Order: C-alpha cells, then sequence, then structure tokens
C-alpha cells in the first residue's frame, strides 16, 4: 500500500506544516503537524478543557463506532509547551493509507502554545516509537503501525516554501527531485532520525568540513546549529546581531540574505536566502528574525523546516534506518 498527503504552510512565514487526517469512523478530519522529532500521535479533543480550546477542530471518539479506550493508559509530552490526557485506538488514515487500531492520544490539557494556534490541531508524530509517551505500556507511530503494509519501508517530506508540499508513505516519487538521492547513515540511540551532515558553506563562500551530528525535524520551524556555524552566516548580513532580549539573531529587513549550503555525504543542499527571513520581530518593526539560530542552549542541532524545504528527504525506516536527501 501507499499514501500521499498535500501539506500546508500555517501562515505566510511557513512557521509550520499541516496535513489533513481522518480518524474514526464516520471520519473525523483534523489538520495535524507531521513531527518527525517526536512519536506520538495527539489531537484536541471533546475532552480537552473548553478554555484550552480556540478555533481547533476536535476528535470526538464517543462519535465514532471504531475508537475504543485504552484502558489505564496515559500520555503526557513536553516540547516550552506540552499536552496530556487519556487514549483510544481508532482507525487513522492519512492520504488513502489506513492503520486500525492507531493510538490516538486524546488532550484532557494543553498548555497556551498551542491553544493560541488555531490552525493545528494535534501532532502525527514520525520519530522512532522508543520515545512514544504512553504508559503503562507504549504505543507505536503511525509509520511503525503501517510499514508492514507498504509498498516500501519509507515515507519522504517534501515541503514547500511559501507553497504546499507532500508527504509520501511507502515508495519515492521520482519526479519529486533533481539529480540523485544521497543516502547516510541514522543512528536511533535518542530515538531521532540523527546523522551527520558533512559540513557547510555561507553564501558563494568556500565549503567548510566539519562533521555536524542533528536530527531531521519536521516539527522544528528554524535551523538550529552550532555557535560557530551560525556566527560565520549572521557576520554575512551587514547589521545582523544576536539580541538577547529577542532570543536570537536579527538583522535589517532590508538586507538581502545569502543562502546557506549543508552537506549530505559529498552532496550539497543549498537553502535559499529568502528561507531564512521570519519577517518582522513584532509588527510594524524593520528589524528582522532570523531562521538560522544557534542550538547552544538546546543541547543538539535541529535541520528544521528552514533546512528541509530546501530538499527532498527520504526517510528509511528499513531494519537499518537510513536518511536520504536530494535537491530539489
Ligand atoms: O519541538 C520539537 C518539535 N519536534 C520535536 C521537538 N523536539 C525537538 C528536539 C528537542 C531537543 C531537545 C529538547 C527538546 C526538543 C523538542
Amino acid at each position: 500500500s501507499t499514501g500521499s498527503a498535500t501539506t500546508t504552510p500555517i501562515d505566510s512565514l511557513d512557521d509550520a506544516y499541516i496535513t489533513p487526517v481522518q480518524i474514526g469512523t464516520p471520519a473525523q478530519t483534523l489538520n495535524l503537524d507531521f513531527d518527525t522529532g517526536s512519536s506520538d500521535l495527539w489531537v484536541f479533543s471533546s475532552e480537552t478543557t473548553a478554555s484550552e480550546v480556540d478555533g481547533q477542530t476536535i476528535y470526538t471518539p464517543s462519535k465514532s463506532t471504531t475508537a475504543k479506550l485504552l484502558s489505564g493508559a496515559t500520555w503526557s509530552i513536553s516540547y516550552g509547551s506540552s499536552s496530556s490526557g487519556d487514549v483510544y485506538t481508532d482507525t487513522v488514515s492519512v492520504g488513502g493509507l489506513t492503520v486500525t487500531g492507531q493510538a490516538v492520544e486524546s488532550a484532557k490539557k494543553v498548555s497556551s502554545s498551542f491553544t493560541e494556534d488555531s490552525t493545528i490541531d494535534g501532532l502525527l508524530g514520525l520519530a522512532f516509537s522508543t520515545l512514544n509517551t504512553v504508559s503503562p505500556t507504549q504505543q507505536k507511530t503511525f509509520f511503525d503501525n503501517a510499514k508492514a503494509s507498504l509498498d516500501s519501508p519509507v515515507f519522504t517530506a517534501d515541503l514547500g516554501y511559501h507553497a504546499p508540499g507532500t508527504y509520501n508513505f511507502g515508495f519515492i516519487d521520482t519526479t519529486a527531485y533533481t539529480g540523485s538521492i544521497t543516502y547516510t547513515a541514522v543512528s536511533t540511540k535518542q530515538g531521532f532520525w540523527e546523522w551527520t551532515s558533512t559540513g557547510y558553506a555561507v553564501g558563494s563562500g568556500t565549503f567548510k568540513s566539519t562533521s555536524i551530528d542533528g536530527i531531521a525535524d519536521t516539527g522544528t520551524t528554524l535551523l538550529y546549529l552550532p555557535a560557530t556555524v551560525v556566527s560565520a552566516y549572521w557576520a554575512q548580513v551587514s547589521g545582523a546581531k544576536s539580541s538577547s532580549s529577542v532570543g536570537g539573531y536579527v538583522f535589517p529587513c532590508s538586507a538581502t540574505l545569502p543562502s546557506f549550503t549543508f552537506g549530505v555525504g559529498s552532496a550539497r543542499i543549498v537553502i535559499p536566502g529568502d528561507y531564512i527571513d521570519f519577517g518582522p520581530i513584532s509588527t510594524g518593526s524593520s528589524s528582522c528574525f532570523g531562521g538560522i539560530q544557534s542550538s547552544a542552549g538546546i543541547g543538539i542541532n535541529i535541520f528544521g523546516d528552514v533546512a528541509l524545504k530546501a530538499a527532498f528527504v527520504v526517510f528509511n525506516g528499513a531494519t537499518t534506518p537510513t536518511l536520504g536527501f536530494a535537491s530539489k
């Protein structure tokens, strides 16, 4: 089997991407944030504290004839945002691919950042099932449950810049990229799609060969890299500065940003400069927020949407997982 669904930016800045998901019988369609950095499928629900719902579409398990409460099971996750609740099993379909018995984690509580984002109805985790938070019996991701049925045990992320994109399950659309796909090793030891980039370049500058361990994380907006790398990037933008009050590098909105290249083996993925502009820091300001930021406070480097949307990305869930990147 295969599935294919369109993913859409939630706003004009590509702050996140939503993908429609059918849950239950009859179907209840929710728009979920597909997150390759986490492993829970959780949703706003009829159980969510009413004051914490502000425009989201909710899952109502009592209206699904296939929903079954998973007795004694709870979940709780933190990303500074958080959410928690109880657990149903139900039928879940993405893009025509159906899993029966998927754990659907129904929120009783969500933090303010989720409440304040009316466009995101929950998350669909695509990291490794070792990170799933359900207790006392951990549950499998949608991809893990689907994998044996898929034509090939893979999914692909093709995120658009200011444009729609696609998540495919079970096949690699050879028309969606240029050149070849370069595959690179993955460590699953921390439960992530963790890999090592071979280096970087800023604009038209020389490529610096250096190992950068990080995660391919569709649920993170920005590109978080070591302080040395990030300083080298912003040094090429006249007037850019790290702002303690804003919480990262900012730059004059009138600037033209250079591209940023990252290495995948001997291959190179070029992020156009415009992908790195996250707009005014507050409405009407002429200072803009940068899309490449230091990972120093995080403890891991994160190839978030800024990086991934410059590529066609293969999440290969074969017995030894790998990641593939192609230009597009
Ligand atoms: O918010 C992200 C969306 N995808 C998963 C979430 N992860 C990313 C990795 C990470 C590393 C250190 C501490 C927290 C986190 C949160």
